[PDB]
């Protein structure tokens, strides 16, 4: 049941009032990323008060392509309540970690399928396609050779199967299709025909409110405010209103967590004018770049890669893409240089356009496996961390080993495989470990092919006959002077 | 060997000098609709010229997710030079049609993936994806268990296999990648990155872009002007420019085929302020809207159903939207409400998004089967056609019931035959299948044939006719000029008075 | 002496700072309107915070073209510290009430120029011409023959000069540029070139700037944010940067008092989807208003003919300018037709634009003088009010009566006076003159004065009673309540039935 | 006599039907500039069409603030048909040559203000103030001491007037309204409510018709496409739609002459990315330019400044302001900084905005006036020449010593004389002066002469010469080539070796 369109308008409600269509067991797919992008927090808020108040709606799937949140309450670990959610499938996990709580404790049926794939089959849902083939996720923890994706104990259906096709290795996951979606747009005309001109990115807005409209389900958008019928400009229109069920107007709606006003910067429509461990990591990161090439700096320790650059003064020489859609920008960016949707963004992922990624390690071992959706009995889940180091070119892991000068110390088999340095070597990428102390290649024998100056050299690494120190301007607080490769 | 980029700068070449980087073999996309839509005309006439001037390259491979040109010598017609082209699959094939007539003398390898299938290919294979899986075309030509849409006796390999998933039966269509793209926009900055601000819409030249680029293809682009770096604004770029590899700079380029100046009504930057058996048809066709409904506007004798809901005063009451992305709008349209990606729009057709979907139709058989992709020995293809005809809630036919130069007079609220057509289009059984009425019953469809004379619904027991127009005999003007035998409705009733007669109708739309 | 511009940027200081550069004697000029358009604000506090902490800087001039603040401490309150002031020129002056005090009280030098003269002035002295020539308050207390613009005793020296041309009379207002300038835009690059897409309107910000700069004086301007150099539109560019010498950037700047949120509706970027005594004036107001009329927002009991218009359905069949700029639009208003920069608006007005313009009074005597600009011990100043009142088409005063806890009920169709008020407005002599019915009359203009419980027009021999309304005594409640002898029309009449029924009446606005 | 609105919507008629309302005597103001821009060109030739058929109408007053057309048959020549004009004001006479001719030959009253008070002028008729109050033109021709700005034998009626303000000289101007305007924006909407987004720049198109209006005229405006009512953005709207009274669609209107397509990069909405005797000239005058100064270089001679300066690398150190309106910008230009409207532009310039200018000379003598105006026996008129010239803090002339066929080359790092100009332009006494050499001493201005071949600086005692060319005889090459003798400097010096080698001069621009 949802509300008539009195007129042809677009119902328009409180969040409280939205939330109320919503009926047990329904599937809910929430848009955003992390730090409130893009996120409809009344309604989110509406239900968990909800659910608080009535103890209604009960057992709720959640699908969440991205991660929401603040590493901790915010995002939809308000929705983390007994009874409310029993099933969850999320590209990343770790953003609302009292969602992750209750699948650590099997409290909830819980996947994480890539988060790259995951919005992907939510497009496929739209077009009523039972699921996608790809070979994402292949070796490691999806793979239903290994966990088929699933989290804890108690998630037993399998959603992910091998498949061939010309004699071929693929992966098919099965695409779900959500009764109900909580999106946002910054606005909205009288018929719900929705523009984007003052949110931080477009994620896969359009994707999650036609899958949930070809569903027969009901499509919930937060707006800032709504305008006259046909006023918007309709090359800026991202959203078609007949998609739009209902809408609730938030007029405080902010672009991000913490209700600063809107910044013009970060809507697109102006230009804006310590020698630590962190650094030296992404100083020795840097180097893997080259003029021409496209990279992705990841969530996590190699983030300052950009800032090193402007300071080394090559940062307009290469180009950093966002896995949400943000291509370029300076430090929410600003002065990108374009916006793509984040499903087609993944789309060019998938498909190798990623010259250089860098990434985060929780855990390594001998075989080169990464891990980083599991680590210290707490689920993080991937983010697009699968769909990044699949196919890249380069793949530079980052991050601490457990003149420099270690104060205060603290690479294993791993239970749980996010990355496979078997699949890696044999589609034939370059595969390097970055360490505050040494940096390590992947090789069909991990080699030791440099160590950091004032140190001493659960498993033990071949060597290289070129083992050397790493470049010593890498621990000057001064200018490095470093020039980037040629293309 | 793609020019390297010097200082960051994507390479600007002539138009001749990008198509000497195409080797023998290569396959090539080529973005575009009809009448010039987004069409890289000099890339084209490039590639045609080396060909007639030097017989290079050889054997290149086509992908045409639309049909481009004016249904003659435009579009990719130039490209029909005998060893040119061996293998092409369209997703439409009337529009260039010395394309068409290599394939129905055997001369080319040729297939039909239905338009909205075939793009969604493109955006797969652009991740790498060896496929995709999808019940549109079950049951139709399309389908390996009829004619696997291959075109002629000449085309052999398996593109479409049957496969299952949850005890259902879906299509496999396999995707290809190209190696070349001709695609094009309004401006781009020095390192490519590119806006369609002037364009008539965006058809799927990301999708080309992408899919051609991680084929360690040669993306070309074509441009009506450049301009300084980083100075377009991000929320308008749809190209990055490392998607780019060779820009074409063409300062005449026209927005449509004709060479009209820049017409910022269709840019859409701002807001602008004869009864026949054509409007008649279309009046009837209106006839199964509603308010609130989501449409698809048709190509042929669909299209004056706007014009129509204009003049009875209903036409803001529902939508409209384009197969190749607009959405709304008037007469390319103008004060359109949005415009999508292509491959998004058709997303939303197979899942059924359209509540009425509006299609002519070329022969109907004793099944309800509909045939538009082959007719009159010659090849049409289906354009969107199996997209929207395959999950559309409403499925509603319309045309004429006899083909061949038929004239008619609508005079004193009468439907008067002064000339009748030379050809039956309701024949008994398809040669070949577009639309499947066995389909469309199982999925529950409600399935109308709009006719000037005759209007029939598809039933379990076959069509049963339901209205005949005033003026017309039912056994010479009807039974006779049909192949098989409708039911003949208890229900049987006179097509509505105020259709036939030349003032406005007074219609009221239904409510939603 | 001004900061320099280090690497070709203009300064960017704190207002701290900024005001530093303010010495002794300046001659200040304050861009801004009521309630905080277009206001400076962290100047205007900056200066005021100095001199109550330091006594410096002292004896500044003051140039306000219009009215700043709450009618109350915010505005240029702020600046009335004593000392700080010794001579002010002002459009208006009870916005800033704390700043009329002062002149009130004798301790300031204080002139009114009509706030339109007062801004061509400025931009007069932007070309270095000594002064305009204008009939524009010919015959008021402008005119050197009464007060010549001084407001109190202790202004002396001489402004404002008659003078003849062509044999007609006029008045020569000299123009005075002024040392410093109090400036805001939203927006401006590393340079100074400054946009204003979200202020509420434009006001004379350039004319305030080219009248500092071209005086050798120091332009201060406010913005709420600075950007790259030469990425602006150079369309939406008003200011210049060569123009600004130091640049405050204020991040929490607002478009109003009271500290909300931008509002971009009222920026102009998005199109926005009871009967007392105030409505039933604006009623019979709006019966002066015809098809194609332009007329004026006014202030006061004026002000609801827009939503009456609204209510009535006529509102789009004419348009209503604001003295300051603004072009049409709804209850800051949004959905604003234009918007032009106040000197403009202001010659358009002077060269009798106006179709019907609506003005309150506060006191109106025998001759159909009219007096706002002091009255009950205070002075208010004029605004725009003469620059309007002398030479629209027609001229529509609107108040009541009576003043003082004047009580009415409108009920059965009838006015009730239920406490008559304490003070009467129509006298027989202005102590000062505001509005000429002389030179109205010299003029050709028609001008009605309408009460809640009258209507009258002037004529050659005085104010003509036309119109009274029912449920009022012609002796008791208004010819004991003048204290002049009105004539009577002998087409005297009841006001129209429908103003004192609380129903839609149904109103035809008349043709153009 | 106007056409009706209907509805509201203002009349929108063909160029023919448009003109046939301009009755016999009435004075047509015409907006645009030099090569079409701004140029209501359909109602121009439509009205020339209507004369050459019907030799009405008749006896027109012309009002032309600056020059319009190519110097030869465009711009208002067409309108040069004898009889169909008796009067004319403009600001510039040479651009439209057929007119000046009527002139010269004593056919037409002729005046010439300077186009900066001209336009000023009108703005001030739009407020129906007399006339204006300004020292530009003090000691020139327009000086009624000298010619009053008159042009011939023919025109006797004074309208300039000297007259006196705190004890200092001063011009009155008679400010004369027309009552006719041809104006012209981009797009409108129904109500006449006009853009200029892809218009060159603004002109004094809202001064026009603010002027027109106000004096009972009609204004008539070309488009080139009409919009729903309320539909641009308010903000981008200059001109308000009751100013308008007939609306001409030219969907065919053009930028500037000769057709081409819209160019978005003069619209102003995309960032774009030979030594001979006049790169001399430009080259020497360059370095009369300083860091962060505000200059104007004007057409001639001088007009390759802005290319010198980007080839030395000190372009974007300094800003280049156009008369008309522009600032900043590459070669119409591009990359603008901002648009002024031009009166607000010439407002600037009176006030001494510009630190530096550079102006072409016709002649020059002893007294360092200059003439431009007249010369060799025709009417060129001022332009913006005075207006820059009387207050400008540097005024540095541009040109060569000789003219008629002069013939020089540049080789081994002299000049050489190859053929000697046939006209000496350095002469006794100005026959008419447009420029004072005694006031610009009296105002304490920085006066230059810059020649390929000599550099003079104006003093009391008179011209100085300061510098002379390499390869270049003072006797025969100088002396002997002026009609009056100069002091020679005791610094006299060779001109700079770097102004006459074939090599980037490593210019360093001086900050003062």
């Amino acid at each position: 049941v949802k509300p008539p369109r009195i007129n042809g308008r677009v119902p328009v409600l409180s969040a409280q009032e939205a939330v109320n269509y919503i009926p047990d067991e329904a599937t809910l797919c929430v848009l955003g990323a992390g730090g409130g992008i893009l996120e409809a927090t009344t309604l989110i808020t509406a239900l968990a008060d909800k659910y608080k108040q009535t103890q209604t709606p009960r057992n709720l799937s959640i699908i969440s392509p991205t991660g929401l949140g603040d590493r901790a309450d915010r995002g939809i670990s308000p929705l983390a309540q007994e009874g409310l959610v029993k099933w969850a499938l999320c590209g990343h996990w770790g953003q609302s970690p009292r969602i992750s709580d209750l699948a650590e404790q099997n409290k909830i049926i819980a996947y994480n399928y890539p988060q790259g794939v995951l919005t992907q089959t939510l497009r496929a849902a739209a077009a009523h396609q039972p699921g996608i083939i790809s070979d994402i996720g292949i070796g490691t923890f999806v793979d239903p050779r290994q966990q088929g994706g699933k989290l804890n104990e108690v998630t037993k259906e399998d959603l992910i199967k091998l498949v061939e096709f010309d004699n071929k290795e693929y992966l098919y996951y099965k695409a779900i299709a959500p009764d109900i979606a909580f999106i946002r747009a910054t606005t909205c005309d009288s018929e719900g025909y929705a523009t984007f001109e003052d949110e931080v990115m477009y994620l896969d807005a359009l994707v999650i409110a036609q899958a949930v409209h070809n569903n027969g389900g009901i499509v919930m958008m937060q707006v800032q405010k709504m305008v006259k019928k046909a006023t918007l400009h309709p090359k800026s229109v991202r959203i078609p209103g007949y998609l739009v069920d209902i809408v609730v107007v938030d007029p405080d709606q902010s672009q991000l967590y913490g209700g600063a006003p809107v910044n013009r910067f970060i809507s697109g429509d102006f230009t804006l004018d310590p020698l630590n461990q962190r650094k030296l990591v992404a100083r020795r990161a840097l180097f893997e770049m080259r003029k021409g090439a496209v990279g992705n700096v990841g969530v996590g320790i190699a983030d300052g890669i950009g800032l090193v650059a402007r300071e080394e003064g090559c940062a307009d020489d290469f180009i950093l893409t966002v896995e949400t859609g943000p291509i370029g920008g300076i430090t929410a960016n600003v002065n990108t240089r374009a916006i793509l949707d984040m499903t087609s963004q993944f789309d060019f992922y998938h498909g190798g356009g990623l010259d250089v990624c860098y990434l985060s390690f929780a855990e390594v071992d001998q075989h080169g496996n990464v891990g980083v959706h599991k680590f210290n009995g707490k689920i993080m889940g991937t983010g697009g961390f699968i769909d990044i180091s699949a196919t890249s070119k380069k793949i530079i892991f980052c991050g601490t080993l457990t003149k420099l000068n270690i104060v205060q110390e603290g690479f294993i088999e791993l239970p749980e495989i996010t990355f496979s340095g078997k699949i890696a070597l044999e589609r034939g990428l370059d595969v390097r470990y970055i360490t505050e102390r040494a940096v390590f290649t992947l090789k069909e024998d991990l080699h030791l092919i440099e160590i950091a100056p004032g140190v001493d050299l659960d498993f033990t690494p071949v060597i290289s006959p070129e083992l050397k120190l790493m470049d010593e301007r890498l621990f000057i607080d001064a200018a490095m002077g470093f020039v980037l490769p040629e293309a």
